[PDB]
């Protein structure tokens, strides 16, 4: 029904601190996911996991990814990658309504997006793995 | 597929053609608009609005514009913008679990991605109306 009974299910059934506008909750000592209650009674994940380079032929690579990343399917939710307005900081986001979510379904949402999230960091990191 | 019933009473409900994997319906004489069952239990509608240019500067404007479009929700948060895999296509798309699809939902969701195809079709247009 409300977000607020559906999160404390779900912190309490993986074992997580208290949330909370918004919140947001450390995950593996490597990301901070942010939990949203959108207006139009849905709940959004996010994440930052990454940065794209100022200038260059590199930030032009992670573009030409970032764009052609959201055409095949990402995850749940339309998981969607997208960079923030910063015009820096690699985001990867979807949103449900709070109508078809309970604890278990949310958790296998959260496990999703937490793999996806260290697949497109690592895809991103090694577009600048060369050393010469 | 398990679904034709409710496309073809959403086709019904609209005054549209029925509907053959995927269908494809042409709207208001501009847009062809692709349905498609996924592998997923899910629905995906998907339209190609534009392209990007080649190569060159109006290229990456068109990326940065494609990478920062997702960050905001579009529509109500279940559409993406991505570059199809040729790399020029410009792409709106959108998944949902056919679980709770019903026809007038289904309404609401083809109004909105009409509706955000021809926002995001300007915008890009726009990049490139100076003359010089």
């Amino acid at each position: 029904n409300t977000i607020q009974p559906l999160l404390d299910e779900f912190c309490r059934l993986n074992e997580l601190p208290p949330l909370i506008n918004r919140c947001q909750l450390l995950v593996d000592d490597r990301f901070v996911l942010y939990f949203t209650a959108t207006e139009d009674d849905a709940l959004m994940l996010s994440v930052a996991f990454g940065g794209l380079e100022k200038s260059g032929e590199l930030r032009v690579r992670g573009l030409e990814l970032l764009a052609r990343a959201n055409y095949q399917r990402v995850g749940s939710g339309n998981l969607a990658l997208s960079l923030a307005p910063n015009g820096r900081q690699l985001v990867l986001a979807g949103r449900q309504p709070t109508e078809h979510l309970n604890s278990a379904n949310l958790t296998v949402w959260f496990h999703e997006i937490i793999e996806q999230t260290e697949l497109w960091q690592a895809r991103f990191a090694m577009l600048d793995q060369d050393l010469s």
